[PDB]
C-alpha cells in the first residue's frame, strides 16, 4: 500500500515518543517501559489498518487537490500518519476491552491481550485505559501548534462516546429491555422479539460506523484543512452506509469464515447476539426453523452452535448477503458520484476506501 | 458546604443534557436512558465531592478577587461546577474500572457498579468507558465558545494518563519487577524486596495525587481565568504533599476504619498491596517479624490478616502515621505562607482543601 512504508515509521517515531515521555513524566522504570513496549506492539500492530491509512489516503488526496508544495505534503502526511495512529490505538483500546468482554480467545492470530499469563483481565482493563489515554497524547503533542487540534480532540471524543453507546446497545441487546434493571438479574431473551432490522441497525451503526467510516474520513480532511470543501450530510451518509456492511460483513464471518483465515474466534451464536445472520434469519425463516433456532440459539453446546449454522445455511443466508451487498453497492456509487460533482479528489478517497471494504475475505 | 447546592443543581442540568443528548444522536431508548440514568447516580454520586467542590471553591476566590460583573461571576461558577463534575465523573470512571480490578465488595455505602446483579463486570467495564467519555462531551458543550476549553481538555487528558500509569504501577506492585513479562505467568512477590519509600511515593502520586489535589487546583484557575496569577511549580508540589498524604490516609482506613464508617471494604493485606502500611512496617519492624509479615501477607485466610493486622499494631503503625502526619502538617503550612505572599486569594482556596484533608475520618 502507497503508505505502508511511512505509516509505520510512523509507529515506531510515536512508540518513542510515548514511552519517552513516561520515563520523563511518571519515572517509568526500565520493565515497566518494556511491558508497556510489548503491550502497544501486540495490541495496536497485527491489524489490516484500515483506518489509519485511510486518514493518510484522504490527507494525501486533498493535499494533491489543494496543490500543497513539498514542505506543506510532508507536513500533512505526517499528521495524517498521527490521525492515523489515534484511530489505530483507539481501535487498540476497544478491542483489548471488548476481549475481556466477550471473555474471547484469539485476535489477529494470537491470544487476547488479557490472556496473556503475565497479563490477566485484572491489569489488561487498565492497559485498555492506557492505549485510550495514549491516542489523545499525540494530538496534545504533535499538533500542539495546529490550530485543527480543537476539531480533531471534538470529533475523536464524539467518537469514543459513540462507540461506548454503541457497545451499550451491543452488551445489552440478548436481554429483554424492559427487563434492563441494575438491581435485577434477568435470563437472555427467549422469544427474541426485540432482534429486529432496527436494533441491528442501531448496534451496529453507533459501535461500528462512527469509528471505522466516518472518523478516518473526517480526520483526512481536518489534516489537510480540506473540512469545508466536502459535503457534511453526505460524507456522513455514505460512512453510515459502509460501516453498517462491514459489521455485517463481519457478523457473517463470524459463523462463515475458518477463525485460522479471520485471526478470531468468534462466539456470537453461543453468546445470543443480536448479529445481522440471527435477524435476518429470524425475519425471514418459516416458523417450525424459527422454533427450532430458539430451541438452540445461546448455547454454548457445540452441536447447538452447528444446529444453529445448519439453519443459517439451509436459510441460504449467504446468498440473502448476497443481495444485500448487491443494494449496498447501488447506494455506496450513488453517494460517491454525488460527492465527486462537488470534490472529485475526496470522492476517489472514499473509493479507495469502499475498495478495500467490498467483497474483503477478512 | 458554601456550593454545594449550586453544586447539585448543576448535576441535574448536566444529566439532563447527557442523557438528552444520548436520544438525539444515538436513538437512545427509554429501558436504556433509565439504566444510563441509574448508572450516573450510583457512580457519581454518594461520595464527598471534594475534588469537585474544590474547583468551585477555587473559582471563586479567584473570581472575588478579580473586579467582574454579577453575570461574568455567574458564569465562571457555573463553568466551575461543570469543571468540578468532569472531575466527579472522571473519579466516577476511575472508581467503577478499580473495583472491578480490586473484585471489591462495596463502594458508598453500596455493592460496587458490576456487583449490581443486572450489570456484571462485561458491563461495568463498558459503562466506566462512558463515565470516562461523558466527562469530555461536558467541556465539548459547556465550553464550546470558552478560551479556556483547549486547556481543560489538555491537563484533564494529561491527568486521566497520568492515572492509568499509576494505576500500572499499583497493580504490578505485587510482582518482583524483574519478573515482568506478558508471556509468562509469575507469583506475587516472597521477599517483598520493592516495597520501599520510594515505590509507594510513586503509586500514590500518579494514582491518586495528580486527580485528587493537582486537577481540580487547576481547573479552578483555568475557568477562572487566573492560571498565570499563580506559582505553577509551588501549586504543583503543594498538590503532591497533599495528594500523598491523603493516600496514606487511605491506606492507614483500609487497616484500621471500620468498614461500615468508611463506606468499601479494603483488601490491600489480602492481595498484598503496597501500602503505605506495609512499607513502613517492613522498614521498621524487627527481623522475626518482617518474617512473620512475609508469611501472612496476601492471603484470603481471615486469621493471616487477623495476625497482620495485630503485627501492625504490635508495631504501633497508628502512632508512626501520626507522627508523619505533624511532618507533613509542618510541610503543608510552609508550602501555603509562601503561596500567600504571592497570592492570596489563591493560598485560601488550597487552605479550604487542606482543611478538609487534614485528620478526615472517611
Ligand atoms: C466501546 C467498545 C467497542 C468495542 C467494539 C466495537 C466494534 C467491534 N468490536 C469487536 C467485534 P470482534 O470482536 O472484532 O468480532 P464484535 O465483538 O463483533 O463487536 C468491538
Ligand atoms: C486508572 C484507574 C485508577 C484507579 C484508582 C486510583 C486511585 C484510587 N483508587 C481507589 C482506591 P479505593 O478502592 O477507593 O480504596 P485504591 O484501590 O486503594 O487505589 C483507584
Ligand atoms: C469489526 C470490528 C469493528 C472490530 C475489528 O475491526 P477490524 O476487522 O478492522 O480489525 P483489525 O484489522 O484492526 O484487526
Ligand atoms: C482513595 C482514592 C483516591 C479513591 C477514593 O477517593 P475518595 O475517598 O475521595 O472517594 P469519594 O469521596 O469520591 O467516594
Ligand atoms: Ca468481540
Ligand atoms: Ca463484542
Ligand atoms: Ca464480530
Ligand atoms: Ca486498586
Ligand atoms: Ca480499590
Ligand atoms: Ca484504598
Amino acid at each position: 500500500m502507497a503508505h505502508m512504508e511511512r505509516f509505520q515509521k510512523v509507529y515506531e517515531e510515536v512508540q518513542e515518543f510515548l514511552l519517552g515521555d513516561a520515563e520523563k513524566r511518571f519515572e517509568m522504570d526500565v520493565h515497566r517501559k518494556g511491558y508497556l513496549k510489548s503491550m502497544m506492539d501486540t495490541t495496536c500492530l497485527g491489524g489490516k489498518y484500515n483506518r489509519g491509512l485511510c486518514v493518510v489516503d484522504v490527507a494525501e488526496a486533498m493535499a494533491k487537490d489543494t496543490q500543497m508544495d513539498a514542505a506543506a505534503m510532508e507536513r500533512v502526511l505526517h499528521d495524517a500518519c498521527v490521525c492515523g495512529w489515534m484511530i489505530e490505538m483507539l481501535q487498540a483500546h476497544f478491542l483489548v476491552e471488548d476481549d475481556i468482554m466477550d471473555h474471547s480467545k484469539t485476535r489477529r492470530g494470537k491470544p487476547c491481550w488479557y490472556l496473556h499469563p503475565g497479563v490477566t483481565a485484572q491489569v489488561a482493563i487498565n492497559d485498555g485505559l492506557i492505549l485510550l489515554a495514549w491516542a489523545t497524547q499525540m494530538a496534545l503533542h504533535y499538533f500542539a501548534d495546529r490550530p485543527f487540534l480543537a476539531e480533531v480532540l471534538r470529533v475523536f471524543h464524539d467518537v469514543d462516546l459513540t462507540t461506548t453507546i454503541g457497545q451499550l446497545y451491543d452488551v445489552t441487546s440478548m436481554v429483554d429491555s424492559a427487563k434492563l434493571d441494575a438491581k435485577v438479574a434477568h435470563a437472555n431473551t427467549t422469544d427474541y422479539v426485540e432482534y429486529t432490522p432496527f436494533n441491528h441497525r442501531r448496534i451496529v451503526v453507533y459501535k461500528t460506523a462512527y469509528y471505522t467510516y466516518w472518523l478516518p474520513l473526517v480526520m483526512g480532511l481536518l489534516v489537510s484543512g480540506t473540512l469545508e470543501k466536502v459535503d457534511k450530510k453526505a460524507t456522513h451518509k455514505v460512512a453510515m452506509v459502509m460501516g453498517e456492511y462491514f459489521q455485517v460483513q463481519d457478523d457473517v464471518m463470524d459463523c462463515f469464515t475458518p477463525p485460522e483465515k479471520l485471526g478470531k474466534i468468534g462466539t456470537d451464536i453461543e453468546d445470543a447476539k443480536c448479529s445481522w445472520l440471527a435477524v435476518t434469519f429470524l425475519t425471514t425463516a418459516p416458523a417450525e426453523k424459527v422454533a427450532e433456532f430458539k430451541a438452540n440459539y445461546g448455547s454454548t453446546d457445540p452441536a447447538a452452535v452447528a444446529v444453529i449454522k445448519q439453519l443459517y445455511t439451509e436459510q441460504n443466508l449467504l446468498a440473502r448477503f448476497e443481495e444485500y451487498e448487491k443494494a449496498v453497492v447501488a447506494e455506496v456509487e450513488q453517494l460517491i458520484a454525488a460527492l465527486e460533482a462537488q470534490n472529485a479528489a475526496f470522492a476517489a478517497s472514499v473509493k479507495v476506501l469502499w475498495s478495500k471494504t467490498y467483497k474483503r475475505q477478512k
